[PDB]
């Protein structure tokens, strides 16, 4: 049963970390791994995978950790990796970690991940606000008698705070796809077609679980390339993971300076 | 094998309602649901659980009833609850209703939703005719060798019989989601460029499986809501079943002389 | 009844092992798909010195359609040493798209380099019209699928090869490219269906290819992509035609295309 399965990792998180509520949790995506260095001090750091219901995260960035972070007068659930509809999980598995983080007292989820810009202006190691997004996966994490609002599932007022650190953050719809193949360019011009500004393999199941469970959801892209067909800036794969990981670093004080309001 | 289990439902309708065939065919959705007690007399109610073929093998609680009715020259099937998609059962399930009916001798399936209005003249309470549908769930209900062609899935000869009814019925392109989260924002205007009128959770596998089955279709969408983002108010299915409560005799009595038309 | 669910790789290893020992052929350079209304290409391609039914190579479920479908021809065409598939299955099936895209992928492992990957498909775009061959410049998969599982990644610019689609439009120039948009089936599409493609695109809709492409672009294959529009799509105006104007017009371009692969293929 997926919310008892919720609790009894919630337990475990609260035995582990020695704290019986984190009242922040936050996702941490591809390329987002550098984050953790400027968030704050974790109390501890345990491997998902001694968690239960906790599928560990195999994707390449992916550490597969939980940090407990004191940040001001709140305590921050901080998941280093994820997992994915492409590795073939059930979704009940995929939206698991964001169940498991509310039912440790997570009020507002920040779920990041990677992301192709569908947008020429939009630049290789860009941190991209999500204003909405749009699930293309013909599925959902969610069953029968679960019938959950999408109005403003990314909080307008968590990117209005983002915005107070920075206010020159770009926002984006995203447009979630099953993957894990990349996009033809004539998919890329569907998708601007359709009215998304970012694509990728993600997070539109852990909003709508997050949503149906009553957290609110900061949403954050990081551009790790123009998606097919768009060309972009000359860059090397070194100069791609570098760009990244300077944005990665500088938005993990950007989210502890908005954390700690 | 689904037309074996829709024959022997048949079978067990003819003997339990005495009627030998049914000639139209009626699928309440949820939003429709109260609209049983108001549409024409029922002779006979039996329990879809009762039913060859109508309950998925790990299906969830009750199964739904099925009622015969007259309603004009017509002996009406009245399919009071059904299986949806997002609640996971193989789509058989979801169509069993609309191939049993056939098997039964229905020539016409009326097909009823709740939808989320899309269109700016559409309003909450307004029955709106589908003139056709988007499938935007990635799946069919047909097989490897089943073929059919959706040209005129639903038949212009019985809406324009609808509006002998009530000739100021408007019509609209319902968009079937998979569900059960309703849509972003996002996502509406997305349907509106692919140009959806109405959006819901059920209807056009049921729209393939009765096209296949050699069966006309009615379809009648009960708006019960504006579509995500448009009012900014949020949505529930309290929305759906209250929609429903209120319009449930104007309902019944427009599905009742309709039918009657046919 | 149970689905062994074999490793691809493996699958794909045995069936080329099967493929070179039934052809005494160590290595097929070139691979040919034939989908439905493409029977006829099949002569022009050459004399083969090998057929045999895909149902007795490893992993092949046998193409639903009887006759010269479902074959394995090995022919030899310039230098190269051909496979020709006549019929393939479709996803509508029901299989796993392990077993829908294991042709393409035991092609590869028997040496296959350049995939050309035939369909029928419905005509959407204003100009093209029943019995046309069109060259596929890129596809939209609506299908909400892959078939490529966990840390398998694909950049799928130029899936369609422009280098091959040159080469094709220097044996016929008037050769017209299109989007082809690969949908689940089995029913077709309504005609408010066939608007949205339009706006998203597609110039041509079927029920095949673009799981076949992915896999082969994965395993590192050129693709050719060829359709053959057997309809106008649900909706789209154009002048009547006969079921027999329809077929005839289609089998009489499947026998030119033919002979236009042949003479495409001797100069890859
Ligand atoms: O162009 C692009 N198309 C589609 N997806 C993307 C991504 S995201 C991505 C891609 C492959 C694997 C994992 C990915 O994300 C993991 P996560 O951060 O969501 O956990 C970047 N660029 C593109
Ligand atoms: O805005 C909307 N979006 C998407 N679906 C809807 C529905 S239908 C619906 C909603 C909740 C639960 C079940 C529903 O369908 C059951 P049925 O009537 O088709 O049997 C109304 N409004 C919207
Ligand atoms: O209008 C159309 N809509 C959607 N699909 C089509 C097809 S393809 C097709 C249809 C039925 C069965 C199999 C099919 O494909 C065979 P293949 O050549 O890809 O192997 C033609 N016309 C339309």
């Amino acid at each position: 049963d997926p919310d008892e399965l919720a609790r009894r990792a919630a337990q475990v998180i609260a035995d582990r970390t020695g704290i019986g509520e984190h009242d922040v949790a936050v996702v941490l995506g591809s390329g987002w791994l550098p984050a953790v260095a400027a968030l704050g001090s974790p109390t501890t750091v345990l491997p998902q995978a001694e968690l239960p219901g906790f599928v560990p995260p195999t994707a390449a960035g992916h550490a597969g950790e939980l940090l407990s972070v004191p940040i001001g007068a709140h305590r921050v659930l901080v998941l280093a990796g994820r997992i994915h509809a492409y590795e073939g999980h059930d979704l009940r598995y995929v939206v698991h970690p964001v169940r498991a983080a509310r039912a440790a007292g997570a009020q507002i989820m920040v779920l990041t991940n990677a992301a192709g810009g569908l947008r020429a202006d939009l630049q290789v190691g860009q941190p991209v606000l999500i204003s909405d997004h749009l699930n293309l996966t013909a599925r959902s994490p969610l069953v029968g008698g679960e019938f959950v609002d999408l109005t403003d599932a990314y909080s307008p007022r968590l990117r209005e705070l983002a915005r107070q650190s920075d206010p020159q953050l770009a926002e984006g719809v995203y447009a979630g796809l099953p993957g894990p193949h990349y996009e033809t360019p004539a998919e890329i011009r569907m998708l601007q077609t359709l009215g998304a500004d970012l694509v990728g393999m993600s997070t539109v199941h852990e909003t709508i679980a997050a949503r149906a469970a009553g957290a609110e959801v900061l949403g954050v892209s990081l551009v790790t390339n123009l998606a097919a067909g768009i060309t972009g800036e000359p860059l090397s794969h070194a100069e791609v993971l570098a760009a990244g990981a300077a944005s990665a670093t500088r938005m993990g004080a950007l989210l502890a300076d908005v954390i700690a309001r």
